[PDB]
């Protein structure tokens, strides 16, 4: 699962 994040990078995944 990806996700929007304040701090960069902007595109966060998950390690599954």
């Amino acid at each position: 699962g990806c996700y929007p994040v304040p701090y960069p990078p902007f595109f966060t995944c998950d390690p599954n």
